[PDB]
């Protein structure tokens, strides 16, 4: 048995990233749809940020890491997740990709972004 549920609201990519998630932990998410964000989408991640805190967990490529870098610069305090290392490959499993990660490299990202 067992589960994982993450009070933060996780911000990624688009609906396979959210699939992915959903697979593996029980959270909510926002899709950004690339790195072009208009103010309304900034103001929720903003909002969900100051009241139950927010996850960054996006691409480890150039265009995933633009995204990044576009929301940490608009809404101060996020927090990141990373894929780990071998899970992060383009040689391992099917990719790279977020929404190809298994249920556990998902909720091992998720994971180390807590001290304890």
């Amino acid at each position: 048995g067992g589960s994982m549920k993450i009070k933060e609201v996780i911000v990624v990519e688009g609906k396979d990233d959210t699939a992915a998630i959903r697979r593996a932990v029980d959270a909510d998410t926002i899709e950004t749809n690339g790195a072009a964000v208009g103010a309304e989408v900034i103001e929720r991640i903003k909002l969900a940020k100051e009241r139950r805190g927010v996850i960054i967990f996006t691409d480890p490529d150039f265009p995933g890491e633009k995204i990044r870098r576009t929301i940490a610069e608009q809404v101060p305090g996020c927090k990141h997740a990373f894929l780990p290392r071998e899970a992060a490959k383009a040689r391992s499993g099917k990719g790279i990709g977020v929404e190809h990660a298994s249920p556990d490299d998902i909720r091992q990202a998720l994971a180390n972004v807590y001290e304890e």
